[PDB]
């Protein structure tokens, strides 16, 4: 049974050399081992103000925000409010272009609509321009044939998934997901009273924070601390412990397997590989060259329910932040790495695999 002081040793020996090689200002780390969350903090949250990183320090999750979007969407399906096979036009009737015919909610959620772009153009600033962007979009591929990771895709999924609730995205997310799991320090909009905890991200010696953007909340705008994130991983790793029924099923639906892309499977927000897996496979798959590339998919119909023998993970970044989350349900172990500088994905995955290897 790994000793507590042995776990502390492993973490330090992997993280300190990482921060020195990658010039990382600060980092909060959480390792889940045998039903227990272990926190480790390093460096500075604010270089100028010389504020240290603490368990209450808030970091920008960037794309890991998509795991929340997927679970919220999952909860909505579990309630009967939406169906994955539903047409997108059912929820947004103004989307009249013929190219939208045949596109389902599943496609928006899993990046298989046919080439929706990585980013929403900054030229888009309101409902009118947002509608125009989608009406004029010309697909490169037919639906359900190619996966192309994109904010413009799952971003719209989240915006539409909450319409039946009648609540605004931020409210739906707080009342159906955050409050039930007691994630009291997870925000889309950081309150005045909590700003003292919001770290600064760094890029090229400059201090930056994420900028407002269309569909930002649904695709990359969540901020949180290592504690709420640790409890987020535990809720997803062991969903039987979740009290609310729709939420519990929502989490199962987000970890289901809808498509196979080589050795990886696409869930709602979450990405999975079968466990056991070699390090090289997870690491090279995380490189922008593969991760952002368009690749062919194989449909998993019926969708396969959650497989415990899986490596479930998600990378996430913003201009000045770099984060990573990974867990293996069968072994009940997980890891959270939040940093205030965006360093290469491969280096993040390698560090996490090494640490989980010692458990």
């Amino acid at each position: 049974p790994v000793s507590e002081k042995q776990l502390a040793e492993v973490v330090a020996n992997t993280i300190t050399p990482l921060m020195k090689a990658q010039s990382v200002p600060g980092m909060a780390v959480a390792v889940i081992y045998q039903g227990k969350p272990h926190y480790y903090t390093f460096g500075k949250a604010d270089i100028a103000a010389n504020k240290p990183v603490t368990p209450q320090t808030l970091f920008e999750l960037g794309s890991i925000s998509k795991t929340f979007t997927g679970v919220l969407g999952g909860d909505a399906i579990a309630r009967g409010e939406i169906s994955l096979d539903d047409a997108v036009t059912r929820y947004w009737p103004q989307l009249t272009g013929k190219q939208w015919q045949g596109i389902r909610m599943l496609d928006l959620a899993t990046y298989t609509a046919g080439g929706l772009p990585l980013q929403v153009p900054d030229e888009v600033t309101d409902n009118a321009s947002l509608l125009r962007f989608y009406q004029n979009w010309q697909p490169q591929w037919k639906p359900g044939t190619t996966r192309l990771y994109a904010n413009a895709s799952i971003g719209l999924f989240g915006a539409l998934a909450v319409k039946p609730s009648g609540m605004p995205y931020e409210q739906a997310m707080t009342t159906r997901v955050l409050k039930p799991l007691k994630l009291d320090h997870t925000w889309i909009n950081v309150p005045k009273a909590e700003e003292a905890h919001y770290a600064w991200g760094y890029r090229d010696g400059k201090a930056v924070r994420v900028s407002p953007g269309m569909l930002d909340a649904q695709a990359y705008g969540v901020k949180t601390n290592v504690q709420d994130m640790a409890n987020w991983v535990m809720a997803n790793m062991a969903p039987e412990n979740v009290a609310d029924a729709s939420l519990k099923q929502g989490i199962a639906l987000a970890q289901s397997r809808y498509w196979r892309i080589g050795s990886m499977y696409q869930g709602l927000g979450w990405e999975m590989l079968n466990w056991p897996v070699e390090a090289n496979t997870v690491v090279e798959g995380s490189d922008s060259k593969v991760a952002l590339a368009p690749l062919p998919v194989a449909e998993v119909n019926p969708p396969a329910p959650p497989v415990k023998a899986s490596w479930v993970h998600k990378t996430g970044s913003t201009g000045g932040f770099g984060s990573y989350v990974a867990f293996i349900p069968e072994k009940q172990i997980g890891i959270v790495m939040l940093a205030n500088t965006s360093y290469p994905n491969p280096a993040r995955v390698e560090a996490a695999y090494h640490i989980l290897e010692a458990l």
